[PDB]
């Protein structure tokens, strides 16, 4: 069964033995280094189209919280920029750290954010997630850091529910939320090609990481830190630090939708 986690016995450093593509050619993530990623005058415009946008759920899987979507019809779908092709939204969850220094799993030019929201979209071509994650460009990944600093609205329904699934295995409903509320102004971004950033660490996704930070508030993130990666009646284990560290980035380009 799975055992994988974060800590010192269980995380990034051991992943390998159980999930060998750990050590693979497209892993992520990876460091931006914003002096060595090219300008791309060939990258369509992005198109993030949340406007039916219809959450169900948001579940504690003892590793983050996800927030899960309705992806039985084109609701809320991710196009343009590097993708080919209609990416439907089917979860978000994010990755965070201990201390405001530290959370994200993209850094950039080696700075580390508080924290990184992730939006998960799979290729409409290969009809479900589970074929979506076998293909190289199954899914695309919105990557979204997070800063501490003012409050952001769009985050306070998700922090006022995480009371209600402090531990592994707790689900509450979450409908009409709506992640609009979760995006920066600009949506100028990196792209590259890599994978999930956790086990199976599936080479399926392309990447796209915004340049904007949103700004979310001390209290908001403290939230986060309150979750428990046990199950209820175990030792509590603070859910905290459940990012993977930058990986190699071997033979690839990172490409820039701005000057
Ligand atoms: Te004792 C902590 C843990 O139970 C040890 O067993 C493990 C089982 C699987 C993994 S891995 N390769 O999936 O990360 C790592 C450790
Ligand atoms: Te067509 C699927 C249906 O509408 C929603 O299914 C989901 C199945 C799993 C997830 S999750 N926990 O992996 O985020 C999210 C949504
Ligand atoms: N035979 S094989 O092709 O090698 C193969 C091996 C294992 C397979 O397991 C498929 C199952 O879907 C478990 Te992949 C869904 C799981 O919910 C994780 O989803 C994530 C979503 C986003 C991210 S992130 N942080 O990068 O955004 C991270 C994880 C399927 C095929
Ligand atoms: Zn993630």
């Amino acid at each position: 069964s799975h055992h994988w986690g974060y800590g010192k016995h269980n995380g990034p450093e051991h992943w390998h033995k159980d999930f060998p593509i750990a050590k693979g050619e497209r892993q992520s993530p990876v460091d931006i280094d914003t002096h060595t990623a090219k300008y791309d005058p060939s990258l369509k415009p992005l198109s993030v189209s949340y406007d039916q946008a219809t959450s169900l759920r948001i579940l504690n899987n003892g590793h983050a919280f996800n927030v899960e979507f309705d992806d039985s019809q084109d609701k809320a779908v991710l196009k343009g920029g590097p993708l080919d092709g209609t990416y439907r939204l089917i979860q978000f969850h994010f990755h965070w750290g201990s201390l405001d220094g530290q959370g994200s799993e993209h850094t950039v030019d080696k700075k580390k954010y508080a924290a990184e929201l992730h939006l998960v979209h799979w290729n409409t071509k290969y009809g479900d997630f589970g074929k979506a994650v076998q293909q190289p460009d199954g899914l695309a990944v919105l990557g979204i850091f997070l800063k501490v600093g003012s409050a952001k609205p769009g985050l306070q329904k998700v922090v006022d529910v995480l009371d209600s699934i402090k531990t592994k295995g707790k689900s509450a409903d979450f409908t009409n939320f709506d992640p609009r509320g979760l995006l920066p102004e600009s949506l100028d971004y990196w792209t590259y090609p890599g994978s999930l950033t956790t086990p199976p660490l599936l080479e399926c996704v392309t990447w796209i990481v915004l340049k904007e930070p949103i700004s979310v508030s001390s209290e908001q993130v403290l939230k986060f830190r309150k979750l428990n990666f046990n199950g209820e009646g175990e030792p509590e284990e603070l859910m905290v630090d459940n990012w993977r560290p930058a990986q190699p980035l071997k033979n690839r380009q990172i490409k820039a939708s701005f000057k």
